[PDB]
């Protein structure tokens, strides 16, 4: 029974520069011996290679979700961003069907969501692309309901955003501010229905304070000490005091927010049908093409533009199917990583899965114990190998990431060399059983402990991650990403790669 071990060093990145590099300044004869004797390569663990925005360093949770998945696992904000960039956003059937109804029903399209560049719950640029799409498709009427932020951005910045919106209205030809409500009114997540009622009553019944524009609203709202986040649901009215737009029968709505939580409540009030949480009166608009950017919860009734990644056949699942026995193990700090996240955000154990947990030292910020729990984890793992009981091993050595957040060099060197020692121990044991090790990392950290001017560097890095295969005669690709690793384990294991794993094997 020849064990195939995936070994995640964690916070261990590859950097040519030696200043501030705890990895390079650490004596690692075991890692260097394996690099020099076995086929090796580097893999990008960062930006869009792992479903994140470009430039942005990876983190344990998307790293391991990516590694287990054998595909690029996109995050919400980057998912849509790529769809707008690559011009797939506008082929989107759900938008198109909802724009269609408007044209043949002779009705309005409504735009609502958090109006700002914050990138947490929404991005305004997403609404802009929605303005462009409607405008191109020839929709006569498009109304904007500003949900004001003040939280994910500066507290007094809605005007800079209203201005940016007007620019997009000028260039696009469609678009008109009809309602402004502060997020505290529209983005409650604590079941405070009296605040949510208020925002609603503005949108469908036209009830609240009235203004000639959105800038006038925000100007007057500011004058009474009330700012962005707290601004009362207000109505924009034409030259006469008539509401610019209310949401009526057969109007389409697109809630561009992408974050489930503070979005749920206002979505429910439009979509459900049999809602009863508060009384919505008599003018309940219904029969709708209500669109959400993403899926908010089972509790919502409308349509989804970017449906969730169902993440079916991850590494865990596929090896379980082949009838193979598998082992997840780490100390507490990375235990949810080799389990939950590696399994594709899945709590439960697969068939043939065993999970072992080594308690992390009773300790604060982990630089005082640069060794953490490795030696106990190491011991228990050589035990299992000795015992021939698993075909696939998932191990994370947590030390470089947790000690590397210290931005302290000497403790982090200790941690790389403790990690070094244990990886020889784990890999000798694996090779002893005629098995194969994949030595990797999920992102970097320990490699940059000092910055430009020798200040503490306490974050992950952008750097490539190493990739060794302890199998003598294999060629390895140079591109390499994290979604490629699962597929290359199935190459070693000789089990077929399923449709849902869009990653490619590294073995040429
Ligand atoms: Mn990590
Ligand atoms: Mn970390």
């Amino acid at each position: 029974r020849k064990p195939t071990a995936l070994i995640i060093l964690d916070g261990f990145g590859l950097r040519e520069e030696t200043y501030g590099n705890a990895v390079a300044q650490a004596k690692k004869p075991n890692f260097d011996g394996y690099w020099n004797k076995f086929p090796h390569t580097t893999l990008t663990a960062c930006g869009e290679a792992v479903g994140l925005p470009e430039g942005q360093m990876g983190n344990s949770e998307v790293g391991h979700l990516n590694i287990g998945a054998g595909r690029i696992v996109y995050q919400s904000l980057t998912r849509v961003n790529v769809a707008i960039r690559e011009g797939e956003f506008d082929k989107n059937e759900t938008f198109q069907s909802a724009i269609k109804s408007v044209k043949e029903k002779g009705t309005a399209l409504h735009l609502f969501g958090l109006l700002s560049d914050g990138g947490v719950h929404s991005h305004m640029n997403h609404m802009f692309a929605l303005l462009r799409l409607a405008a191109k498709e020839g929709v006569e009427k498009v109304y904007i309901h500003a949900f004001l932020d003040g939280r994910d951005v500066g507290p007094k910045t809605a005007q800079s955003y209203i201005d940016a919106t007007n620019e997009v209205i000028k260039e696009t030809g469609v678009g008109q501010f009809a309602t402004i409500s502060g997020r505290y009114y529209s983005m409650d997540r604590d079941k405070r229905w009296d605040r949510v009622e208020k925002c609603y009553r503005a949108m469908v019944n036209g009830e609240g304070p009235t203004y000639k524009s959105a800038e006038e609203c925000v100007e007057d709202s500011y004058a009474n000490g009330i700012y962005d986040e707290f601004v009362l649901p207000s109505v924009i009215v034409n030259e006469d005091n008539t509401p610019v737009a209310t949401i009526n029968d057969d109007d389409a709505v697109i809630f561009y927010n992408f974050r489930p939580d503070r979005a749920i409540q206002i979505a429910r009030v439009f979509t459900n049908g049999d809602f009863r949480e508060f009384d919505r009166g008599e003018k309940v608009p219904h029969i709708p093409e209500f669109v959400c950017m993403t899926h908010f919860s089972e509790t919502v009734d409308g349509y989804v533009a970017f449906k969730p990644m169902n993440l079916d056949n991850t590494l865990g699942e596929v090896v379980a199917q082949a009838g193979l026995k598998q082992l997840r193990i780490a100390e507490t700090e990375k235990y949810p990583h080799v389990t939950f996240f590696f399994s594709g955000g899945r709590e439960a154990e697969f068939p043939g899965e065993e999970r072992i947990l080594i308690n992390s030292p009773k300790v604060a910020t982990y630089d005082l114990k640069p060794e953490m729990s490795i030696y106990e984890v190491t011991d228990a793992l050589v035990n299992e190998i000795e015992n021939d009981k698993h075909d696939v091993i998932i191990l994370n050595f947590a030390n470089c990431d947790m000690v590397g957040h210290s931005g302290m060099m000497e403790p982090t060197i200790k941690a790389v060399e403790a990690t070094d020692e244990c990886l020889g121990k784990v890999v000798e044991a694996i090779l002893a059983k005629d098995g194969v090790a994949l030595i990797t990392a999920d992102h970097g950290n320990a490699d940059e402990e000092l910055t430009s001017e020798g200040e503490p560097m306490t974050a992950h890095t952008t750097n490539p991650v190493p990739f060794i295969v302890t199998k003598n005669d294999v060629e390895l690709r140079e591109d390499g990403i994290l979604g490629d690793i699962a597929p290359t384990m199935l190459t070693l294991l000789g089990v077929e790669q399923p449709k849902e794993m869009t990653g490619k094997t590294i073995i040429k």
